[PDB]
């Protein structure tokens, strides 16, 4: 007769977190009941309230919650509720059990292509929605059901894009039966790129304008309705992507990795993990944080640049949080070349993998850094994969098909065709064996 | 008192540190029989007398109790050794107990996803403990991840007994070879997929081709085809994917094993399989009867087999209550079904894609099958065989991820011969604050009377 919410609500809070201008002196700071957006903002939790608790206690209460299916501890996220959201109500959180994504052993990629033995993949990526993002949307999601409930004005969640984001958010918007807009023009919708916000229900328009003539609309509705925007609450689903690193050292037995390279499309992730790391050094769960490694593909912002000048000329799409983990940390950031994320993508998939693009342009840094001498060979080193390989056929089937223009798909293994003639079948089978 | 750890040393070499005798066995059995033959593991049998099972030796396992089992398993929950890390090698001594750790081809396959459908549950069922088995949600996006660890890795370890198997070899274009060869590309064992030229599609492919599967578009049919492998394999050592079959269900069965264990060891009321592949609820059966039967729980769980409509005489035989059964291959289904009181149920093409389209309106992004399982348990529902608060898991073969084409027809109503009741097109409007307004205001349901 009862659910797990029911089950767990049968069992003064010492925790709580606050908005908090990001990286400043001893400045201001805002409630989570508020809808602060601004000076990017940053989630800060009362570590004095935290540290009450030895490193043991923390590194215990977290493992205990590991394998269940209670509400919502069976969350990668939630089990480490007191580090994210330590003051929602169990009842206002929106999961599907996230998290607890599978952290997998590269044995032949690290061997053959590096000379390494120790190099492992954080496949965030697999998981309902196929994407890192998730982590960040059950926090996001839980914290606009926690405002809704409230009676505080809330309608639904608006957002302005295709990609992961808007996935992740629908997804859990569905989840909780909160309404889900998407503000596109028309020349941008494809119901490829949209098909999860479609299935899960999302109303997405498809206007007849430009992305301005979007902009502006939206900001006209939004000022009018109670309505979110995805990527204005940024600063919250931080908390829930910081949990992916606290679970690398929770799956190593709370041991530290030497390296972890992370794919930086969204600048925040690299920071997000940082964050994650840091907690757990801070209060004791470990003594140390790794070196970390911002994989970025070529050109695509001032981060490489500004690292290679030694930050020398960075003045505070937004690469400050990046910049301030990476200096914490002595972090490294290094490039990949379209032809060499693609190849890399296609030696990874030739040792049973099935990687993002990203994850190409990881292990492209990755090598760069062992030829530099940078990372050694026994260095323990976790890649975090963010998207899962099958968002990314069209692109594997272009390369191996030769389609791609401006690049020599090396490592393409298409189909060979072949007369149906016992010999000429044996002839090519002996070859290739 | 032991030697430090070598920097060197990979989770592999480092569990190698172990000496006495193996009280764990296994073997081939003729499937469901009398007393009599047997053959083993190292051996190639296919037949018998006519399907293989992989029996393991109960005397031996009984010898420790429940309990002891429990605890055993539970304490390689989270874990990253070798090889216990993975979900179907954290229960060894129950698939390939006699393996050597160094000869298993693993990529921590298993521990997969046990979601609580809440909202779909409730909504649509008025059920308050509904949840969904994603096997789906793996580093293939298929079920079969965990039948190929074990294949592949028993293909390994013949291979490495200078037993001659240059390859594995597959006739079939499915997740079956997407499975297989992303495992033998890890473990560095050739890869061949026979198949006509007129059934080549680079989509269906695309991970056999990454993986590096030797891909071969013969110019014939799909007789002409099977009589060349038939040929090839006469003259060369390698092994057909469907061929060790039985093998697989030794992996599959731990998904059985992980629902229990994630329910702290609490046997659901109903376990639901869509059925596309038979052998699936068997794989259920044999990992919940091997709980119970080990003293781990006290009983196993009632089960569905929910099939598409007309897929095969399955549903049938249910309903004539097996009465006119004879032992593709039903058997093992059968047998099943019987042994815990199971159901056969049926979905039509849009009862299955409808019921997809209402589980993905809730969050969910789910397979065509979850929506044949989501149908049947619809009507098991009705039909009062399943009770508002069963304890009901729903098992998810495939990562949605896999079927986007067919959702983006649905919602655009491309689908022949089907309403598409449920889609959810994207909307037209003018880029005027007057026109956006309205649509928000209907869709927002912000009407006092139209309420």
């Amino acid at each position: 007769p009862h659910r797990t919410e029911d089950n767990i609500r049968d069992e003064v809070n010492p925790f709580s977190a606050k908005y908090v201008p990001f990286n400043a002196a001893p400045g201001s700071t805002e409630s989570y009941s508020l809808d602060e957006i601004v000076g990017l903002l940053d989630v800060e939790h009362d570590m004095e309230a935290l540290k009450r608790f030895d490193g043991a206690y923390w590194r215990d209460l977290f493992d205990s919650r590991v394998g269940k299916s209670t509400w919502p501890y069976g969350s990668g996220v939630w089990s480490k509720k007191e580090w994210v959201l330590p003051e929602i109500d169990d009842d206002d959180i929106v999961s599907a059990f996230e998290g607890n994504s599978n952290l997998f052993w590269a044995e032949r990629f690290g061997k053959q292509f590096l000379g390494m033995n120790d190099l492992w993949v954080k496949h965030c990526g697999i998981s309902h929605t196929g994407s890192f993002k998730d982590l960040g949307m059950t926090v996001l999601v839980s914290q606009v059901n926690r405002l809704r409930k409230m009676k505080r004005p809330v309608v639904g969640v608006g957002c302005a894009s295709t990609g992961d984001t808007s996935a992740a958010l629908s997804a859990y918007c569905a989840s909780a039966g909160i309404p889900s807009i998407v503000f596109l023009p028309a020349n941008k919708i494809s119901m490829a790129q949209l098909v999860q916000p479609i299935a899960n229900g999302a109303f997405v328009l498809s206007i007849d304008t430009d992305f301005d003539g979007c902009m502006k609309l939206i900001r006209e509705i939004t000022a009018e309705l109670p309505i979110y925007l995805a990527n204005s609450l940024n600063s919250l689903r931080l908390e829930g992507q910081k949990t992916a690193a606290i679970e690398i050292l929770q799956q190593f037995d709370w041991q530290v990795p030497d390296w972890v390279i992370v794919p930086g499309g969204n600048l925040g992730n690299i920071y997000a993990f940082y964050k994650g790391f840091k907690m757990c050094q801070e209060l004791g769960l470990v003594d140390r944080i790794p070196r970390m490694v911002c994989a970025q593909a070529a050109n695509a912002n001032p981060l490489y640049l500004h690292y290679k000048s030694g930050w020398k000329d960075f003045k505070p799409v937004s690469i400050d949080r990046a910049v301030y983990a990476l200096k914490k940390c002595n972090g490294i950031v290094e490039e990949a070349t379209e032809e060499e994320l693609m190849d890399a993508m296609a030696q990874a998939d030739s040792t049973g993998m099935f990687i993002c693009p990203h994850t190409g342009v990881a292990l492209t840094a990755l090598f760069k850094l062992r030829n530099q001498g940078v990372i050694a060979p026994t260095d323990r080193t976790v890649v975090v994969s963010t998207a899962h390989g099958l968002k990314f056929t069209q692109s594997k089937i272009d390369y191996h098909s030769n389609a791609i223009p401006d690049m020599a798909c090396r490592f393409s293994n298409p189909p060979v065709d072949v007369k149906a003639d016992f010999g000429a079948v044996m002839d090519v089978l002996k070859s290739y064996l």
